[PDB]
C-alpha cells in the first residue's frame, strides 16, 4: 500500500495472509464466511498456510492469531489465466474459525459502490513503487471509486463490469504484494486487489479492484455446494 498508514490493531479482523513455506507472504485474502476466503484468482501458488487474526507482517506471536490450511480453492469459472477478468477465488479453510475480535468474517453487498464512494484498501504489500519495501504491519488506505467511464479511459480496451477503477489521488494506491486483499465501503467487501499500472500510485492511472458485487450469487452458491 503506497502512501497509506498503519491500521488500527484489531480493526481489520477479515484480514487474511496467505503464507508461502514457512511464513512467506504470498498474497493478501479475506474472511468473507467462518469457513471460507476470497482471494485474487491471479494468487495461483499453493498456499502452505492461511494466517488470520495477525497484524504483523513477520511471524512474531500475537494472541489473537489463528493458522488454517487451505482445502478446496476454486477459481470463478470465468477466469482465464493471465487475463484479469473475474478476478476471485474461494479458499475453504480446514476447519471453521474461532470468532474473536481479531478474526471476523466480514459479507459482501450485491449492491455496487458508486462513483465517489470513499472505500478501504489494506495490505502488506511494497509501501513504495518501483522500489520494492514492505512494511513491518498491516497498512490502510482510503480510496474513491471512479466512474467506469474514466476506468475505461485510464486503461482503454482492458476493462469489463467485473472490474471497477478506485483511488483518484496520485502517491496514493495499492501495489505489488497487497494482491487479493479487501476494499471495503460502507462496512461491507465490495473489491479484491486485483491490477493496475507500474510503478504504482501513479497519477491518472487509479488501481483496478475485482467487483464482488457481481459474484454474489456464485459466492453463496459455491460455498453451499462444498458445505
Ligand atoms: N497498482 C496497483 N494497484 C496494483 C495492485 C496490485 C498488483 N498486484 C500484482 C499483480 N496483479 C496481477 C498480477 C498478475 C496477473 C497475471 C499474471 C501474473 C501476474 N500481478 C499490481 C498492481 O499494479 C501493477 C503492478 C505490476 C507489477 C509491479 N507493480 C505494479
Ligand atoms: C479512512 O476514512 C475514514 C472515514 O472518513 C476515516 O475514519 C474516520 O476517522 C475519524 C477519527 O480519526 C472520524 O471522523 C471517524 O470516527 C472515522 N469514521 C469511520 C467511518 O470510521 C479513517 O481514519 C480513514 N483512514 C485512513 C487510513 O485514512
Ligand atoms: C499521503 O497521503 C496524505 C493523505 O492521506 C497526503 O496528505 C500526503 O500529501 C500524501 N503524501 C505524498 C508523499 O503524496
Ligand atoms: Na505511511
Amino acid at each position: 500500500i503506497i502512501n497509506g498508514s498503519d491500521c488500527d490493531m484489531h480493526t481489520q479482523p477479515w484480514q487474511a495472509a496467505l503464507l508461502l513455506r514457512p511464513n512467506q507472504l504470498y498474497c493478501g485474502a479475506v474472511l468473507v464466511h467462518p469457513q471460507w476466503l476470497l482471494t485474487a484468482a491471479h494468487c495461483r501458488k499453493k498456499v502452505f498456510r492461511v494466517r488470520l487474526g495477525h497484524y504483523s507482517l513477520s511471524p512474531v506471536y500475537e494472541s489473537g492469531q489463528q493458522m488454517f490450511q487451505g482445502v478446496k480453492s476454486i477459481p470463478h469459472p470465468g477466469y482465464s489465466h493471465p487475463g484479469h477478468s473475474n478476478d476471485l477465488m474461494l479458499i475453504k479453510l480446514n476447519r471453521r474459525i474461532r470468532p474473536t475480535k481479531d478474526v471476523r468474517p466480514i459479507n459482501v453487498s450485491s449492491h455496487c459502490p458508486s462513483a465517489g464512494t470513499k472505500c478501504l484498501v489494506s495490505g502488506w504489500g511494497t509501501t513504495k513503487s518501483p522500489q520494492v519495501h514492505f512494511p513491518k504491519v498491516l497498512q490502510c488506505l482510503n480510496i474513491s471509486v471512479l466512474s467506469q467511464k474514466r476506468c475505461e479511459d485510464a486503461y482503454p480496451r482492458q476493462i469489463d463490469d467485473t472490474m471497477f477503477c478506485a483511488g483518484d489521488k496520485a502517491g496514493r494506491d495499492s501495489c505489488q504484494g497487497d494482491s487479493g486483499g479487501p476494499v471495503v465501503c460502507n462496512g461491507s467487501l465490495q473489491g479484491l486487489v486485483s491490477w493496475g499500472d507500474y510503478p504504482c500510485a501513479r497519477p491518472n492511472r487509479p488501481g483496478v479492484y475485482t467487483n464482488l458485487c457481481k459474484f454474489t450469487k456464485w459466492i453463496q452458491e459455491t460455498i453451499q455446494a462444498n458445505s
